[PDB]
């Protein structure tokens, strides 16, 4: 019934409830399954007040349902009210990761062996999301969910869109920064070569007090990008700016990761290169020689179908959303 004294209504079948985390994307319990009998994440949820939470609850629902993938998280079940009036939060049933990315590279080390692993089951889930037509444009540490068997998830697709106030900037193209738009399939390639860097060394490649100062960390380990690789349109302030810089040398990757494998760090480069134009594909890079020992097509399927909203859900008012959410969710009801 209630959690940290929040209500949390997701019985008979599920009890033992016991608090894991807050977000943007609602509050998350584990919980007993005692159909499945199994511990199993529960989300909760309250967006029918603000048409923003509408729309990534609505686009987090929809692609999970429609997505089927070994390493992308998927949804058990939807708990909500029988009548649209009562429907005040939606609770959506998950499997029970034992941590994320972010959790685990605070206080843990990683293993080559674990780091090539990790990056191949991000790009193999990436593949399927590309196939699909769908950019994530969120890929971060805490996105990425992990086994004790080293089996690797990508979850929340609330921000996702078919091929704006921001919070972290860390994983983030330079191409969007500030707070532009999510064009390609290459920003989310940028944010896996973030997140490949952080698990080298437990530490953000790019951090920065403003966008400005997040650039200047990126060209003082990128080194100055050429005029052809200075294709930052999306402003003039940030484009100004880099124009005004001296030269800055490029750091080594293996000056910065003495410790790394030489394949990795090949293949780091080629994900965080500052032209989006020029980086490495999804497909290219499950090819790469670092990768070669898990490599196989055959084994790393696409999307059945491609994806295409059938309706701009930008343009649609919350109380249409809220119709749609209804909808979507009617399948894990009796009947
Ligand atoms: C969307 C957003 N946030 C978490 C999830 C999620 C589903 N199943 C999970 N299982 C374990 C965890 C976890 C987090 N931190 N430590 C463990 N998260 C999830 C989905």
């Amino acid at each position: 019934e209630m959690v940290r004294g929040q209500v949390f209504d997701v019985g008979p079948r599920y009890t033992n409830l016991s608090y894991i985390g807050e977000g943007a994307y609602g509050m998350v319990c584990s919980a007993y399954d005692n159909v499945n009998k199994v511990r199993v994440a529960i989300k909760k949820i309250s967006p029918f007040e603000h048409q923003t939470y509408c729309q990534r609850t609505l686009r987090e629902i929809k692609i999970l349902l429609r997505f089927r993938h070994e390493n992308i998280i998927g949804i058990n079940d939807i708990i909500r009210a029988p009548t649209i009036e009562q429907m005040k939060d939606v609770y959506i049933v998950q499997d029970l990761m034992e941590t994320d990315l972010y959790k685990l590279l605070k206080t843990q080390h990683l293993s080559n062996d674990h780091i090539c692993y990790f990056l191949y089951q991000i790009l193999r889930g990436l593949k399927y999301i590309h196939s699909a037509n769908v950019l994530h444009r969120d890929l971060k540490p805490s996105n990425l969910l992990l086994n004790t068997t080293c089996d690797l998830k990508i979850c929340d697709f609330g921000l996702a869109r078919v091929a704006e106030y921001v919070a972290t900037r860390w994983y983030r193209a330079p191409e969007i920064m500030l707070n532009s738009k999510g064009y390609t399939k290459s920003i989310d390639i940028w944010s896996v070569g973030c997140i490949l860097a952080e698990m080298l060394s437990n530490r953000p490649i790019f951090p920065g007090k403003h966008y400005l100062d997040q650039l200047n960390h990126i060209l003082g380990i990128l080194g100055s990008p050429s005029q052809e690789d200075l294709n930052c349109i999306i402003n003039l302030k940030a484009r100004n700016y880099l124009l005004s810089l001296p030269h800055k040398n490029k750091v080594p990757w293996n000056r910065l990761f003495p410790n790394a494998d030489s394949k990795a760090l090949d293949l780091l480069d080629k994900m965080l290169t500052f032209n989006p134009h020029k980086r490495i594909e999804v497909e290219q890079a499950l090819a790469h020689p670092y990768l070669e020992q898990y490599y196989d097509p055959s084994d790393e399927p696409i999307a059945e179908a491609p994806f295409k909203f059938d309706m701009e859900l930008d343009d649609l008012p919350k109380e249409k959303l809220k119709e749609l959410i209804f909808e979507e969710t009617a399948r894990f009801q009796p009947g």
